[PDB]
């Protein structure tokens, strides 16, 4: 573990503090994650989720009560990405081959009954070649946070992550998070205020949820014509039906990958500024 020659960090992980490092031993450029015991076990279960867009763990090392975790490199992420691009918008057949590549990761993943569970455009790496991974699965923003999240449900399901995975497209199209609450109750009421409170009809079972109170303001659903224009509307159904409230009718990833949107999906590659 001495076999790693820090070059400079990347990230301020929730978790601990990431670094570019390079392996002294095989001079391969690294991403180090300086981090009970389960989770020795369930991390080294995240060793073997290969997948072209998953961010590859490569080695994980307890030492020292100092877990270490080696993840491939990757140079850029989208949130800068997207601050880069902010003044001219990334174009649309981008957008659609990142959300595309996306879902894939996300369908890979959620086959294998593992959920990122905080996806945001931090997380989401790219390099020169066009391509597109999840990073940093977990086991202070919460803009992408899903509302069952927010509810209290303790047992929440894959959904979650197309929730979020919805709200970065929105924000790639728009150039603005679609929801940036800064608190939890601000976050929820944020989503309200946009696609209307949740009730019954639309969410059984929601006014039974642990955080539900009675007391919420009613707001009525907005036009969703209103929340991510000019996108198309393609592009909008698809992205509806990733918001949709219940997360029993949110659309899968796997389904999501047969909507329409992507019915002329390519692969371009972005000019990306190292
Ligand atoms: O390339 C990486 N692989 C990783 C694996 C796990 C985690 Br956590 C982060 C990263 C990576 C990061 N690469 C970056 C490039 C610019 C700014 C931030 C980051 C990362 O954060």
């Amino acid at each position: 573990m001495e076999n790693f020659q820090k070059v400079e960090k990347i990230g301020e992980g929730t978790y601990g503090v990431v670094y570019k490092a390079r392996n002294k031993l095989t001079g391969e450029v690294v991403a180090l994650k300086k981090i009970p015991s389960t989770a020795i076990r369930e991390i080294s279960l995240l060793k073997e989720l290969n997948h072209p867009n998953i961010v590859k763990l490569l080695d994980v090392i307890h030492t020292e009560n100092k877990l270490y975790l080696v993840f491939e490199f990757l140079h850029q992420d989208l949130k800068k990405f997207m601050d880069a691009s902010a003044l001219t918008g990334i174009p649309l057949p981008l957008i659609k081959s990142y959300l595309f590549q996306l879902l894939q990761g996300l369908a890979f993943c959620h086959s294998h009954r593992v959920l990122h569970r905080d996806l945001k455009p931090q997380n989401l790496l790219i390099n020169t070649e066009g391509a597109i991974k999840l990073a940093d699965f977990g086991l202070v923003t919460l803009w992408y946070r899903a509302p069952e999240i927010l509810l209290g449900c303790k047992y929440y399901s894959t959904a979650v992550d197309i929730w979020s995975l919805g709200c970065i497209f929105a924000e790639m199209v728009t150039r603005r998070a679609l929801f940036p609450g800064d608190s939890e109750i601000d976050q929820l009421f944020r989503i309200f205020r946009t696609l209307g409170t949740p009730d019954e009809v639309v969410w059984p079972g929601v006014t039974s949820m642990p955080d539900y109170k009675p007391s919420f303001p009613k707001w009525a659903r907005q036009d969703f014509s209103k929340v991510v224009p000019p996108l198309d509307e393609d592009g909008r159904s698809l992205l509806s039906q990733m918001l949709h409230y219940d997360p029993n009718k949110r659309i899968s990833a796997k389904a999501a990958l047969a909507h329409p949107f992507f019915q002329d999906v390519t692969k371009p590659v972005p000019h990306l500024r190292l």
